[PDB]
Parts: structure tokens; C-alpha cells; sequence
């Protein structure tokens, strides 16, 4: 009984109608502001890679608030070492866009907002069992976020929906809560590969849905990947769930939230990392 666009239940309220943890201090997003954030050479390129034995199948569905790939477990992993140990583990996929182009995206970059923002949500599998034990324990999540820009002249090899494979075409006015459905695996890798690893901002934070536990990881890359006008579009034919006002899926992102809260009582700090 939580919202974006239903002003009784929006996310000014958050904060009251789920203080643990919507009401915290080390919130997200943030605004990734380049000039007041401390380069951090120790942090390294991240790597996802799969576990090419896994063979079960990949899903999405619409849950209301999102557009959420489910991936099977044991699949998809992240290091963010350079070992290829199954450190994190990842769980599921979903999205954050606007009602028109010039927003959508939860994070901004010194101000900048962009139309599409994905969340690759994993769990800390060196210390937590599965991903149910990780999402309400501390330390248990780390989830990326991938900034997309929308472009016209460009051939669809290049553009991120080719390492989604379209998502098997799935997308569509039909395509309703919860309804969830089979498709082919997004290849994550070719994912990365399009943008620079070695370039994004790092802090600690939450969830940007309630109850916005505090337990998040964050890395945020720098460099968008690229989407069409017509492939965007696609994501507000679905439908929102009972509980919004709007009908059409849009605005599903949350507002920014201060790095540093007046009230805060330990300060965190934005990193940001660099290649080579
Ligand atoms: C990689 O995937 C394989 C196969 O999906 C996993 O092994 C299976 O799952 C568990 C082992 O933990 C057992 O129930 C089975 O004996 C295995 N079955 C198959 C299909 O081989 C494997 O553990 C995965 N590896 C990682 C690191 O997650
Ligand atoms: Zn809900
Ligand atoms: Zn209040
Ligand atoms: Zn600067
Ligand atoms: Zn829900
Ligand atoms: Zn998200
Ligand atoms: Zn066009």
C-alpha cells in the first residue's frame, strides 16, 4: 500500500508509513555530485560473469511498480576483486523511467537525470545463504546501477535492448500484474561491456522502495548505454498496479535523498573510481 503517483501513499509518506527504514539517514538515491565525492584508486573494475552450468530459465514479470527480470539462481554473479570466487550473487533486474524523456532515472549525475535507469540487485553470498536471508540482514546487498541515454541515429546491435535480447519481445499493452512470463537470459556481461566498469561512484545506501532497508552497496556507473525513442516506449505500455493514480507505468522512481541528513549521526561518504 505504497505508491509513486497516489499522493496519500507516495513517497513523501514513506518515511512515516515505514520508519524502518524509509526515515534513516544513509538513504537512496543521491545525487552522484562528481566535484564533492573522493576518488578511491583501491576500488576495482567489476566483472559479471555466469555460472555457464546453471540451465534453468530466466523470467520477468510486472509487480506492480516494476519492470523486474527474475534470473534462476547460481546463475549470474558480480566481484568487485577480481576473483572469481561467487562472492555476490545475482537475484533480479528492474527498472526506473519517466512519463517523457527528460527523466525517469532515481540517481542524478551533478544534476543530470536520464531517461532509463536499471537496477541489478545481488546478494552478499560469502556471508548469507540465499537471497531471502540477505535482504533483511546488514551488509547483505549490493546492487548496480546502470544509466541509459536515449539516442536516434543507431543500429540495434549497439544499443542496450540487444543484450536484453528485447526481452523476448515481451513488452506490451497486455503485459499486466503480476502476471510473470518466460523469456531468453539477458547476457549481463555484453551488458557492461557497454559502458566503462572502472568508472562509477560507490556509497552506502538502501533500497528505493519501502521499507528502503539500509543494506545496500551501491556502485552507479558513469557512462550510459544507449536506447532508442521506440524501445523506451515500450516500458510505458505497461500497466501500474490497483494502488496508483496514473494508469499507464511511469514515474516509478523515487525522490533524491541528501547524502548527509542534519540529523545524520555518522557521516558516509560518496567514492568514485577510476580505470587504470
Ligand atoms: C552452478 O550451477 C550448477 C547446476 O545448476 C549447480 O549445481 C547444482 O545445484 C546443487 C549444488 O549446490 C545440487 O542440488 C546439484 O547437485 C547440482 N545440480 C546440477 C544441475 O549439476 C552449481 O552448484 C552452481 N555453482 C555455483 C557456484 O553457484
Ligand atoms: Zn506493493
Ligand atoms: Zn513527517
Ligand atoms: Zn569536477
Ligand atoms: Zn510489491
Ligand atoms: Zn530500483
Ligand atoms: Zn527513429
Amino acid at each position: 500500500e505504497w505508491s509513486y503517483t497516489n499522493i496519500l501513499t507516495g513517497p513523501e509518506t514513506w518515511h512515516e508509513h515505514y520508519k524502518n527504514m524509509c526515515s534513516g539517514y544513509y538513504q537512496s538515491p543521491i545525487d552522484l555530485k562528481t566535484d564533492i565525492s573522493t576518488l578511491d584508486l583501491k576500488l576495482k573494475t567489476v566483472i559479471i560473469y555466469r555460472n555457464t552450468s546453471s540451465t534453468e530459465t530466466t523470467t520477468i514479470q510486472n509487480n506492480g511498480h516494476s519492470a523486474e527480470v527474475k534470473f534462476p539462481r547460481n546463475t549470474w554473479f558480480i566481484s568487485f576483486d577480481g576473483i572469481l570466487d561467487y562472492k555476490y550473487e545475482i537475484i533480479q533486474m528492474h527498472f526506473h523511467w519517466g512519463n517523457t524523456d527528460d527523466r525517469g532515472s532515481e540517481h542524478t549525475i551533478d544534476g543530470f537525470r536520464f531517461p532509463l535507469e536499471g537496477h541489478i540487485v545481488s546478494f552478499r553470498r560469502q556471508m548469507y545463504s540465499s537471497p531471502s536471508e540477505a535482504i533483511g540482514r546488514p551488509g547483505g546487498l549490493a546492487v548496480l546501477g546502470i544509466m541509459h541515454q536515449i539516442v536516434e541515429s543507431i543500429k540495434y546491435e549497439q544499443t542496450a535492448f540487444k543484450a536484453y535480447n528485447n526481452f523476448s519481445g515481451v513488452l506490451n499493452s497486455q503485459f499486466v500484474p503480476p502476471n510473470n512470463s518466460t523469456i531468453d537470459d539477458i547476457n549481463l556481461a555484453l551488458l557492461l561491456s557497454l559502458l566503462n566498469p572502472s568508472r562509477y561512484f560507490r556509497y552506502l545506501g538502501s533500497l528505493t522502495t519501502p521499507p528502503c532497508t539500509e543494506n545496500v552497496l551501491w556502485t552507479v556507473f558513469i557512462d550510459p548505454v544507449l536506447i532508442t525513442r521506440e524501445q523506451i516506449n515500450l516500458f510505458r505500455n505497461l500497466p501500474y498496479g490497483s494502488n496508483e493514480k496514473q494508469t499507464r507505468m511511469g514515474d516509478n522512481f523515487r525522490p533524491i535523498q541528501l547524502l548527509n541528513p542534519i540529523d545524520t549521526l555518522a557521516s558516509r561518504t560518496l567514492y568514485r573510481a577510476t580505470a587504470r
